[PDB]
């Protein structure tokens, strides 16, 4: 039930004006550059790249529309609907069925340390909402205990985002018929090594020809190449980080022509010259 | 050498009282403030911040809270309002409004989830400074004990709130900064805090137990240092005791069981079956606070 | 040239008496199992897994002597002569070289928080004693490239890579190409392939070189499949093993093979003859049978 | 209650001298005990733990250093010998040598490198305590209240060396275990650790400021609270400009200043050249130490 879920997944920018309103006309031009130009399998709305913190319920909603209505059933599309608003998040999670899309997931209750127990019943609530698809979020006790989450009604899998890769294996042994969708860009070929097949990441926004060409060495078994483009994709990533990601990120969609705008406070704003000269050093760098 | 006199004493983290079904319970704030003020017997008291449930609060309900305490309080005790959020621009209101109510302090957490910069932090709060001509405690950020310095200079900043369990971090930063305000917020660590010149405390625990902690700060006072050691280990038992269960649901509990109508807690925090947090209510009230 | 670093590297036990004597031909007999049942491309001697904290200095290069002299110039040999004793480990570096081992390894230094300088120094210090590849043990506290300081220190090779954060490494393996790493988290086998580990010590190979060799293998014969199933069961394995302890276990599950391993030193706790038995066969049976 | 008398007040962690070229400096041995009684008028010494680099002694220097203490000390001071490591029959030896040489306590640290488990550590201060009747302090295990109870039972065993920089678990031991004695072990928060009820000190800090640190002491005894904070900046101020350089290098640099033969540190301890760190010991001398 999971091919659609390969691939790549950027976790998508959400634009914002100068002034930080949410930029609707840009939204689409982001959706299409992802689907046109990156070549993405998929997209991954309103998650932590998406700025989804730093929107309104409503702006969370006309992103989910704006993003289904450019899409137009192109690729795949997976909608992170969670916050501390439990009933927002499950209307969020009806609005994504209407819309159509293909999985939702939710992060796991943040800032307070909420309980294993807090944090089932949370999955358990959204889950009464809809029938869609939910991946959950992968929280670090036991791989037993994760499965507790896991058997919770609709949820297909997990968002599995920690850099610890041992319990990433333990849990591709132990759930095979659970869906994980991995999440962290920097080892995308030790997630594949263990069985990934999906992957949603930041860096995919601007570089999905690079991530690329690591699953296409992969799959053609040339490990050299595997290792040459994993290195040479994570040099990508440290320096595109040098400076903030989402202000990276769109300010090297700005640079293809991409009405992508800008992040919202508190993030912090770049002078113009600083943010298009790193855009263009990454561009050249690593973009052609 | 004696300043931030209105400071002074325990502030409890009040919490903030909703209905069963999840909605801001009006009436409830007053109750809440009433009963700090005039059984628990408070210096002062700390609103909307993370005892309080505020990332569960809406912009109407923050602003709601905030107008009900500065009315049921009525000048009584001092009165500090955490406004702080990742939305700038209603933290700015906020600020604006305490400053109308006559708060005499705002607080601000750090901005959280992502991981802010330093120059990030310190931007949002001179944003939040600009707002309003009201004293701001910033929260303490683990960041030497100089690179700290440079945010507790922003405009209006007299201090910090000090919620940490490095005790030799909080001793630096009262030895450098002896004319900047540090509001001790571990509990736990009462005793400690005096120890190294805390005099105003910000705290959940004294939401129901002001009585054990004054009875610390006043044996600390009264040169009983038997007593001000009996006396923490007994509050540290009851700390233990009380988070046994959800701290929130808790506080709520003990307060209902007092006749006070503080409400339940807002979701995702667990709501426990009513027989079972009764008796958690009555097994701390029983032990502590008779 | 790293040919002979190319494999599986045991971190080898080092036999004791119940009344915690080396005991010798236990040392010859353990290094037999190895290169003759387990089938190793070479023995990694003296680490951790061989105790060798618990070992005098009489005893640890009795242990180096033993070992070569049973090896027969059969397998690559590597001895960790590191403690906080540098003029002790100079005169282990000396004997290593005498004997013909094709590289020494060094521990951090331990217990105490020593700087970076200090760290430095002692390596330096090491290696102006004799004339033999060194291999320094990763340390995260530290940048990809201030651990470069550490690596071009003269006859050093490269590094024992034992920590579990597997970007670092990728970062190694992309600045150091120059360098050797020797992969040593049993756990992420194939993750160390994949990003073009080729030598691997560790404690769990000493008894189960066949199912870490089976993943190498399908690795290498672009099974992709069974790289993952092959990596499921040898963690199975992994955790199942240290239910009990780990130096313990591997010496009971040699006992059981009939390789007089001996047992553990104290502090290490000794086990109930019935009950460690009993893990060795549960192990032998479910993984190494 | 047991008479802990002779355990009150400061025990500097005793440096070991060593020559220049590392032997044991057994003349050096005898200086510093001397000065530590005569000069810095300290309680008692704690002998090769940490600070005396025990770890980079052969067992035959550890029974010399015990010896020479003894010898130098002639019952003057209290006296504790940590005797601890990894090889358990040289511990027991060292026990047993301790007592004969009429230590008035032991010390074994945690089995170190290795991830030991309770049962290995509880089992090992077992095999120490079997030895020789003398009292043991064991070190603090970070581990319930409860569970390190079961390690302060061992035959023996009259309490623990405390030193974490965890001020809520000593304030827990210190409630559980009234009859257990308790010398606190982090220089930087004395006057914490007395506002518990610490009452025995031991660091390496109070090699060459035990002046500094019974000042906090006898503050804290007057109950002037203010002089309590001062000092205990000062005293902070001083740790940490002490370390600017290694500890044990500065230790030593320090007495070597007042004219006692305290040596080098051993390796791997960085060499510094004689020069710089002389002027680090006048520094920290002149500022603090006069
Ligand atoms: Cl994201
Ligand atoms: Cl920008
Ligand atoms: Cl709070
Ligand atoms: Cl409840
Ligand atoms: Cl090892
Ligand atoms: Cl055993
Ligand atoms: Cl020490
Ligand atoms: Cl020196």
């Amino acid at each position: 039930n999971f091919d659609k879920f390969k691939g790549l997944f950027p976790a998508m920018v959400t634009p914002f004006t100068k002034d930080g309103k949410l930029h609707k006309a840009g939204v689409k031009e982001v959706v299409n550059f992802l689907v046109e130009k990156q070549k993405v399998d998929g997209i991954y709305i309103t998650g932590s790249t998406g700025e989804f913190l730093l929107l309104s319920f409503e702006d969370k909603k006309e992103v989910m529309k704006l993003v289904a209505e450019a899409n137009a059933g192109r690729v795949t599309l997976i909608a992170q609907i969670g916050s501390l608003n439990i009933e927002e998040t499950k209307e969020l999670a009806k609005l994504a069925k209407e819309l159509k899309y293909d999985a939702i997931s939710a992060i796991t209750p943040y800032y307070y340390n909420f309980s294993f127990n807090e944090t089932h019943h949370y999955y358990e609530e959204i889950s009464k909402a809809a029938d869609i698809p939910m991946l959950i979020y992968y929280l670090p006790v036991s791989t037993d205990q994760f499965g507790k989450l896991l058997e919770i009604k609709n949820v297909i899998g997990s968002k599995y985002g920690a850099t610890d890769l041992f319990a990433f294996e333990r849990l591709m042994s132990k759930y095979p018929d659970k869906l994980f969708m991995f999440a962290w860009d920097e080892a995308l070929a030790m997630g594949l090594t263990m069985g990934a097949k999906g992957f949603i990441g930041s860096t995919y926004n601007v570089n999905a020809k690079g991530a690329n060409a690591i699953i296409k060495a992969w799959e053609a078994n040339d490990k050299e190449a595997v290792m040459k483009l994993t290195h040479t994709y994570n040099d990508y990533v440290l320096d595109l980080i040098s400076k903030g990601l989402m202000q990276s990120l769109k300010a090297i969609m700005r640079l293809h022509g991409v009405d992508a705008g800008y992040t919202r406070k508190p993030f912090w704003r770049y002078e113009d010259e600083e943010i298009k000269k790193h855009a263009e050093f990454i561009t050249d760098k690593y973009l052609k």
